[PDB]
């Protein structure tokens, strides 16, 4: 994952 969650909802 590597936190890749939070930079979708950063991004989005």
């Amino acid at each position: 994952e590597k936190r890749w969650r939070r930079l979708i909802f950063n991004y989005f």
